[PDB]
């Protein structure tokens, strides 16, 4: 009979980033299929270890879900010493709803246009810049500090809250630059408020199909990019994890959900709870190197 009553959908960030407005796509999506509203619950603090705390207590009866984070599966454990849960043990996978580039983008007054203007600019003032970190252990965050170290450029981090504080920022100068997701940033570069450089990931985002990759113009070998989850708590009923991955796997499949999702700066993900399971498991052990490179640990 599930869903019989309202299902939430906790969001570990604040509207305007890339985590709200993939769920707010989900949610409508799933509310028409299911005749129950899928409501979200904004739950921010702490890179979502507040979020997912939470949802790790509440009880596997098929009314709450997480929307999943790649801190809250794999890189917050590189900046945190106490988290509240256990990522490994607390959670079962539901499915992988996104794979997102990241983008690099610098303010309209820093008078550079390409990845090598950014780094003789840089080279030439080290420890004098800023840039923002939309959260700690964030793929934007790890993706600035691997660029420090590949290149030699020295740049000073200011932790924000969310994507959406910190483009506010970027947006003023208050930060030079980032590294963050796609899907938040691209309001902005349309508005022309902040100046895009190039994507992080190993080929260029076909739908911007002009901007380089980091790799080709000027830092080879670097990639790196995000993505997004439903998980659900230990012990949830097998039927329900099942519905509800056919039911997104076939939003995310259809032509219609493709264009979605690509007009926002997001591709499709999809596949199984155990796709799931390997992503998170191979993204753990790939960013734990990535960490150590850059020397970033927790406190
Ligand atoms: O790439 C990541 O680690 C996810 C960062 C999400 C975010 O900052 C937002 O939704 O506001």
């Amino acid at each position: 009979d599930w869903p019989t009553r309202q299902v939430t959908l906790v969001v570990p960030f604040t509207s305007g980033g890339t985590t709200d407005m993939l769920a707010r796509l989900i949610a409508a999506r799933l509310s028409e299929h299911y005749g129950q509203s899928f409501v979200i619950d904004n739950r921010s603090g702490e890179s979502g270890n507040i979020a997912a705390s939470y949802v790790a207590k509440v009880p596997a009866d098929g009314y709450t879900f997480i929307i999943g984070t790649p801190g809250i599966h794999a890189t917050n454990r590189l900046v945190y010493r106490t988290m509240g849960y256990d990522p490994a043990t607390d959670f079962t996978p539901v499915i992988v709803i996104a794979r997102v580039p990241n983008l690099l983008s610098v303010t309209k007054s820093l008078p550079v246009t390409s990845v090598a203007d950014l780094i003789s600019y840089a080279r030439q003032r080290p420890r004098e810049l800023f840039y923002g970190v939309s959260a700690l252990g964030s793929t934007g965050h790890l993706s600035t500090e691997l660029f420090k170290t590949m290149t030699g450029v020295e740049i000073t981090a200011v932790p924000y809250k969310g994507s959406a504080p910190m483009l506010r920022d970027l947006a003023e100068g208050r930060v030079h630059l980032t590294i963050d997701n796609l899907p938040a940033s691209k309001p902005l570069l349309e508005a022309g408020e902040i100046r895009p450089l190039a994507v992080t990931t190993a080929k260029r985002w076909p739908p911007l199909s002009h901007l380089p990759t980091i790799a080709e113009a000027g830092v080879p070998g670097y990639e790196t990019a995000s993505w997004f989850t439903v998980g659900a708590p230990r012990g949830t009923p097998t039927e329900i994890v099942t519905s509800l991955n056919t039911t997104v796997a076939a939003f995310l499949g259809s032509d219609s959900g493709t264009v979605k999702l690509r007009e926002i700066g997001a591709e499709p993900g999809g596949g199984s709870p155990q796709d799931m399971q390997r992503h998170v498991e191979a993204e753990i052990a790939r960013w734990e190197k990535v960490a150590k490179t850059a020397g970033i640990a927790p406190l």
